[PDB]
């Protein structure tokens, strides 16, 4: 019997791998940018 | 402006060359005028 391993041990013995690691992870999408692309740059030089 | 380690700093600002200028007010009454010519010597 399989039972509930590591809490109620299986009949044969301990099983190493128990939880399936699904590789593809979940990442939150980047928030849309609105104010950034509304102006230009003036490029203050060095020294000053 | 606050005393730097080396000493006083002469330049503290960058003088941007381009200058802001207001656009001319859009003239409206000028274009509805019919023109008659004063012929001079007159």
């Amino acid at each position: 019997k399989y039972n509930a391993p590591n809490t109620t041990p299986s009949s044969i013995g301990p099983q190493i791998r128990l939880d399936y690691y699904y590789k593809k992870a979940l990442v939150d999408a980047a928030k849309e940018m609105y104010f950034g692309q509304l102006a230009e740059v003036t490029n203050m030089p060095k020294n000053m």
